[PDB]
């Protein structure tokens, strides 16, 4: 039931967050990252410098070997690895056992992150995207197809010795509060969603909505920032740097640093992401707090916002603070600030709906 689920994930900031996993027979215990942004069952087989520990196939009599190489690409490091499936199980997840494709990563470039902790990754999209092609059905097809677990999970993820949930099979109602809102995943490869509007302490940025989803926009648990496209970006950053003139750095590679409990929160805008909702000319918005945006890294912080070779793409930063609900059996996800929700002086971040749009259609690439 859900609350074994609850708080079922862990972290270090800004390099994702996983879940306990066991492989194989007698099973093997993982750290398996978990990523919306991809659709790929894979998990280190092999020594790494940065691996504690790794899958070892000749130590399981239930692996079956697919005779079948792949290669993956991510936006930061690749991989490659051999195909095979074995029995999978999630210790504080639904009480089953799954019979499902996994790569045995042999070689990875960029991939794994110096003292992680994870030695895996979990991909919940969909066949799609899934490397080598769509018939290598993805962890999750595989388990909604051999058990009865609901085709829906949902991700409440927190931050700062990082921690959240994900209750695979449905909704925990005490993990949020207010009423959930729902947004079309408009196809069925990435969690590919439609921003309508984007606005900046209140202030509307003008655009031509097909610009905020230039190529796709996405949900990407698996990325760290809020990545806008070039024109997007910098209009954004331009609003920002006007908003906190007050006081490189814009550009995510260094840290800005304030004597401990001095943050200036009050000189940074809330950002509104306004998202297409379930009803002609109807849309509601989720607004983002400093606090999400600049990721405690003296208390010190690296801008988490860049420039996206792609549309929006919603990362592990945006999620935070939000229960967000990937109901695959309706096509939709869904948007409630937490329980572990993000606390400033005077602002709340939110998700507030109904709202009028026209021409919604119109923001599609
Ligand atoms: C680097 C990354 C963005 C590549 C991209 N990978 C992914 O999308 C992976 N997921 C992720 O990376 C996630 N962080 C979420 N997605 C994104 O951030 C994102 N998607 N598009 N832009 N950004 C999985 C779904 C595998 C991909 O597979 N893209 C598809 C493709 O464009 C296809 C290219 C092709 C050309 C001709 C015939 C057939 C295919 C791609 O390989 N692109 C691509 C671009 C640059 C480098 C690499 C590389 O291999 O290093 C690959």
């Amino acid at each position: 039931s859900f609350v074994e689920m609850v708080d079922n994930l862990r972290g270090k900031s800004g390099q994702g967050y996983y879940v306990e996993m066991t492989v194989g027979s007698p099973p093997q215990t993982l750290n398996i990252l978990v990523d919306t942004g991809s659709s790929n069952f894979a998990v280190g087989a092999a020594p790494h410098p940065f691996l504690h520990r790794y899958y070892q196939r000749q130590l399981s009599s239930t692996y079956r070997d697919l005779r079948k190489g792949v290669y993956v690409p991510y936006t930061q490091g690749k991989w490659e690895g051999e195909l095979g499936t074995d029995l999978v199980s999630i210790p504080h997840g639904p009480n089953v056992t799954v019979r499902a494709n996994i790569a045995a990563i042999t070689e990875s470039d960029k991939f794994f992150i110096n003292g992680s902790n994870w030695e895996g990754i979990l991909g919940l999209a969909y066949a799609e995207i899934a490397r080598p092609d769509d018939s290598l059905e993805p962890f999750f097809d595989s388990l909604v197809k051999q058990t009865h677990v609901p085709n829906l999970f949902s991700l409440q993820l927190c931050g700062a010795s990082v921690g959240g949930s994900m209750i695979i099979g449905g909704i925990d109602h005490s993990l949020y509060t207010g009423s959930l809102w729902y947004t079309p995943i408009r196809r069925e490869w990435y969690y590919e969603v439609i921003i309508v509007r984007v606005e900046i302490n209140g202030q509307d940025l003008k655009m031509d909505c097909k610009e905020y989803n230039y190529d796709k926009s996405i949900v990407d648990s698996g990325t760290t920032n809020l990545r806008l496209p070039k024109k997007v970006f910098e209009a954004a950053v331009k609003s920002i740097k006007a908003a906190s003139s007050t006081e490189g750095f814009w550009l995510g590679e260094q840290l800005v640093c304030w004597q401990a409990g001095t943050t200036p929160w009050n000189i940074f805008p809330v950002i509104s992401l306004y998202l297409m909702g379930e009803v002609t000319n109807q849309s509601f918005r989720i607004t983002i707090l400093p606090q999400q945006y600049l990721r405690p890294v003296d208390d010190c912080y690296k801008f988490a916002i860049s420039q996206s070779s792609t549309g929006t793409v919603m990362g592990a930063v945006i999620m935070e603070g939000f229960y967000v609900v990937f109901d695959r059996a309706r096509k939709r996800i869904g948007f409630a600030v937490s329980a572990c929700h993000v606390h400033d002086e005077f602002r709340t971040a939110a998700v507030e709906g109904p709202f009028v749009t026209l021409d919604m259609e119109d923001c599609g690439y």
